C-alpha cells in the first residue's frame, strides 16, 4: 500500500545514512528529501532521529532470519556466530549497527527499539540449544538465552571495544567456547 | 606538574562527571572549563573537541587501571576480573561514564583509539592470569591470553549494551566459568 511503500523508502533512507554519517547525522527533514516525501509526513510518523532508528530496528527485528537445524549444537551455533561476523565485517552493515548502538546509547526509544531487536534474535537461535536440550548433547536445565548470547557476545567485544577486524576463526572460536561450556553445564539454572 | 596538571585532573574529572550525567552528545568544552574552573581558551586549546576530551579521559583511565587478582587458580582469578566488571557496570554512576566512552568511540574517531587503547590495556594486565595458569599446567601451551581474558568481560558488556539485561553476580561468575571452561579445552590454542 500507499504509506507501506513510503515506510519502506525511509528506512532504507535511514539505513544507508546511518551507515554513512551516523546516528549524531540523522536528521527527518533531510530523510524526507532523500526519500522524496513530505517533510510532515515523517515527522508525522517516526517523530524524531531516535523514532527513525527505533523503526528501522522493528523492521530489522520482524525481517531477521530462521536458525540453523543442523543437528548438533556446535554447528548450529557457528552458522550463527559466522553469519554474525559476515553481517559486522560487511562494510555498509557494520557501519549501520554501529550507528544503531549508538543510537541506543544516546536516545532512550532508540535503545528499546535495539534491545528488542537483541531479543529477537536470540529468542530465535535459542531454538538450537533447546533441540540440544531434546537430543541429549546439553543437560537439562540449560538456559537457551545464556548459550545464544555467548556466542555474539565476543564478537560485539571485538567490534566495540577492543576494536580489532572479525574473522571466521574467531567465529569458529565463539561457537566453540559456547558449546565447550554448555556441555559442561556452565548455564544449568539455579 | 604544577597547574597545568591541576588544570588537566580539573578538566578530566569535570568531563567524566558531565559524561556519567549527560552523554556523550551533549558535551561542550566551554561548559567543562566553567565546571573545572579552568579558562576556556585553556580547554579548547588542549582537548579541542568533546571526543579529545574523551579520549584523554580514556588515556588517563587507562593509566590508572588497577592490577590484576592472582589467586593462584585461573576460575578464581577470572571471577574476580568478571565481578569487578559487574561492579563498574552496574554502578549508577561508572555504568552511565561507559556507556557514554563507548558512545564517544562510535562517533569520534579519536574516542574511538582512545577507548580502543583502554581496553588493550586492561585485557593486556588481567592476561597475566593466564600467563600465571599456563606455567603451572592449568591450561594448555598455547593458549592466547587475550582471547581467554577478553572472553570473560564479552557476555558482561553484551548485556550492557545488546541485550539490555541488568547484571548480577551470577552473570559474572558464568562468564568466568565458561571462559575457564574454554580454556581448559584449548579452544584458545593458537592454531
Ligand atoms: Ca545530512
Ligand atoms: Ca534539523
Ligand atoms: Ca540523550
Ligand atoms: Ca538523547
Ligand atoms: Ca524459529
Ligand atoms: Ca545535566
Ligand atoms: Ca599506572
Ligand atoms: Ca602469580
Ligand atoms: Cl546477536
Ligand atoms: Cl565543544
Ligand atoms: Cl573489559
Amino acid at each position: 500500500g500507499r504509506t507501506a511503500r513510503i515506510r519502506e523508502a525511509v528506512l532504507l533512507a535511514a539505513g544507508d545514512a546511518l551507515a554513512a554519517d551516523g546516528f549524531d547525522a540523522l536528521d527527518l527533514g533531510e530523510i524526507a528529501r532523500r526519500a522524496g516525501v513530505g517533510k510532515t509526513t515523517v515527522y508525522r510518523r517516526w517523530g524524531t532521529p531516535g523514532g527513525l532508528a527505533a523503526d528501522l530496528l522493528a523492521d530489522m527485528a520482524e525481517q531477521s532470519l530462521p536458525r540453523a537445524d543442523t543437528g548438533a549444537l556446535e554447528e548450529d551455533l557457528r552458522a550463527n556466530a559466522r553469519l554474525v561476523v559476515r553481517t559486522l565485517d560487511d562494510p555498509r552493515q557494520g557501519r549501520l549497527f554501529r550507528a544503531l548502538i549508538a543510537a541506543s546509547l544516546c536516545n532512550e526509544q532508540a535503545a528499546e527499539a535495539l534491545h528488542r531487536f537483541y531479543a529477537v534474535r536470540v529468542d530465535e537461535w535459542a531454538g538450537c540449544v533447546r533441540d540440544a536440550v531434546a537430543r541429549g548433547e546439553v543437560p537439562d536445565g540449560t538456559d537457551p538465552h545464556g548459550v545464544v548470547a555467548a556466542v555474539s557476545a565476543p564478537l560485539y567485544y571485538a567490534l566495540l571495544n577492543t576494536g580489532r577486524s572479525l574473522t571466521e576463526a574467531d567465529a569458529d572460536r565463539a561457537a566453540r567456547a559456547a558449546s565447550t561450556a554448555a556441555r559442561a553445564g556452565v548455564w544449568v539454572t539455579g
